């Protein structure tokens, strides 16, 4: 089964998932400087203050903290996107160093974890039908760097131990994912897709520019996860990031100048 392990990791991903060396494969680098700012685009629309998370899982490949998406209730708008796009996970990605572990790269630069709040474009019904769609999803991009605690983010790490291995869940109503952005909604964006098997080339993504600060401590405990199911040798859920794809045909556009 796929993984990030050398066995069976991004290098082999094209064997089960041939689109891995599709046309609008992510996550990429984002050069800066090559980045176009597009006076059209307009102000990103967050509204989560309606928000209904619901559970924590670890799914052997991150922990995915899921959300009520029956109704309107956590949704992103506005920027580059028609429409209306529902919450339904956020998940991370992380290094086993503070030098690694973010997707995304800027001007070749890595951070030590990235945040992706994964949405739904609601004229597709439900999840499964927007994947089949080029604009079904919207993946909003945070990167995490250390240095000063996220407040926002203690109660998820301090749910981890409950969480360890593969396929273990915990209860996880009343998080307010609003604690999770940083203070400008400044971004980039462009097409691509989802950064695991299988692959899909269905998202508008919506990186933003300005890092969200985390202390080494909570990091740290991202780290302690583990890959494998309970009662199997441990591996430690780490370096569980694609690195950057060829950009191809595409165009990364800025908000702001
Ligand atoms: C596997 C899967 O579909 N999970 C999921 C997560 C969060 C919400 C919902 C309901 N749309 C489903
Ligand atoms: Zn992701």
């Amino acid at each position: 089964h796929w993984g990030y392990g050398k066995h069976n990791g991004p290098e082999h991903w094209h064997k089960d998932f041939p689109i891995a060396k599709g046309e609008r494969q992510s996550p990429v680098d984002i050069d800066t400087h090559t980045a176009k700012y597009d006076p059209s685009l307009k102000p990103l629309s967050v509204s989560y203050d309606q928000a209904t998370s619901l559970r924590i899982l670890n799914n052997g490949h991150a922990f995915n903290v899921e959300f009520d998406d029956s109704q309107d209730k956590a949704v992103l708008k506005g920027g580059p996107l028609d429409g209306t796009y529902r919450l339904i996970q956020f998940h991370f990605h992380w290094g086993s160093l503070d030098g690694q572990g973010s997707e995304h790269t800027v001007d070749k630069k890595k951070y030590a974890a990235e945040l992706h709040l994964v949405h739904w474009n609601t004229k597709y019904g439900d999840f499964g039908k927007a994947v089949q769609q080029p604009d079904g999803l919207a993946v909003l991009g945070i990167f995490l760097k250390v240095g000063s605690a996220k407040p926002g983010l203690q109660k998820v790490v301090d749910v981890l131990d409950s969480i360890k291995t593969k396929g273990k869940s915990a209860d996880f109503t009343n998080f307010d994912p609003r604690g999770l952005l940083p203070e400008s909604l400044d971004y980039w964006t462009y097409p691509g897709s989802l950064t695991t098997p299988p692959l899909l080339e269905c998202v508008t993504w919506i990186v933003l520019k300005e890092p969200i600060s985390v202390s080494s401590e909570q990091v740290l405990k991202f780290r302690k996860l583990n890959f494998n199911g309970e009662g199997e040798p441990e591996e430690l859920m780490v370096d569980n990031w694609r690195p950057a794809q060829p950009l191809k045909n595409r165009q990364i556009k800025a908000s702001f100048k």
